């Protein structure tokens, strides 16, 4: 069984002003660094497998405290990114209910809805999966042999996160936004199961946590 | 929105052995009882509106110690038990595989399914659900105007956390086997947004430790 944990970067700025990010490259916050220093903490003692982060600075920064603590290398993958929020990017809820009131409410109830020019859940969730396929391919050691609870660690966003989950675990899309939304520096951990010798889409994915802090 | 924390109640003199409990009433060990103490540190400084609990003595002695700390009177229902597990309580992991192989893996997998006079993931919803919409009913102070985050928190069991919370999420019975289990004093929350099967319940927490 493989383990598989997948951390939210710390605060940003927008965060503090509820100003939507999407693929914006923004900035850690101080409460934000530190954040991700006691995330580190717990998440080191857990013994990653390997580290891969979103390639925006606030979740890269994030996990290159993990890194420090592990002694590991932070390898970075495009398709970990926050949603793309499109025309969204950079305004606020309160700018968004204006223009389109309602659609903002609509959007986190519809995994399929895209804000124009943006990426939907289904969007996201197509983007990175695959990279978890290829993991499962390219790590023989991950739930293997040797030491089977080492974790493969993704450092990502809340959106990202809440659908390659539901993904993962093959909830049907209507069920997605039953996932709410992680905090700052917290972690969700799925642990992969498969019949000895069996394929990807063989793998049964659980939910052990969601949304724990530090 | 309405905050609903249940909370699984801490290591047992049991557990370790790799045997079936379901409703046996087990004792807390000693770890038990400090992780109790542990939880209602953490949960006690949310200040719940009320608890209630399992009448089972792991997680009946774990809820008193969450309403020590906050001064809460503990209401109990045998509602809040935990799975029924029937020819299977008190057997080892390799007892029942060696009885009915396959039988335990597959159950893990259909929430339907009930070893013999015991219940089913969904069996378990159905007769502690109606203690949820009893609360939201019976609790108006519950997501109240002055203080709308003090959260209730149902004291129970790990099988039957998952089945309310599988249930409350309204997640398709097929999809049931994704939420795993909990550890040792660990706790969920569901918020519910907007009768009472027109509440939307989310997800916000799943299995966070103390």
């Amino acid at each position: 069984a493989r383990r598989l944990v997948m951390l939210r970067h710390g605060q940003t700025d927008y965060n503090v002003g509820s100003r939507m990010q999407g693929q914006l490259d923004t900035e850690l916050s101080e409460l934000g660094r530190t954040q991700a220093v006691a995330a580190a903490e717990v998440l080191g003692k857990r013994q990653p497998l390997l580290i891969v982060s979103s390639d925006l600075r606030r979740a890269y920064d994030t996990a290159v405290k993990l890194g420090e603590r592990t002694g590991l290398v932070v390898r970075v993958d495009t398709r970990l990114r926050e949603t793309h929020l499109g025309d969204w990017q950079g305004l606020t809820h309160a700018q968004i209910d204006a223009d389109a009131p309602g659609a903002r409410l609509a959007w986190r109830e519809d995994a399929t809805w895209a804000p124009h020019g943006g990426e939907s859940r289904v969007d996201v969730a197509a983007r990175s999966r695959p990279l978890v396929a290829e993991l499962v391919a390219s790590e023989p050691e991950w739930g293997g042999a040797d030491e089977p609870d080492r974790p493969v660690v993704l450092v990502a966003h809340g959106g990202l996160i809440a659908a390659l989950s539901a993904a993962l675990l093959k909830l049907p899309v209507a069920n997605w936004p039953a996932l709410g939304g992680m905090g700052n520096a917290s972690w969700t951990q799925l642990s992969g199961h498969w019949a000895p010798g069996s394929d990807f889409e063989s793998i049964r994915w659980r939910l052990d946590v969601w949304n724990a802090s530090a």
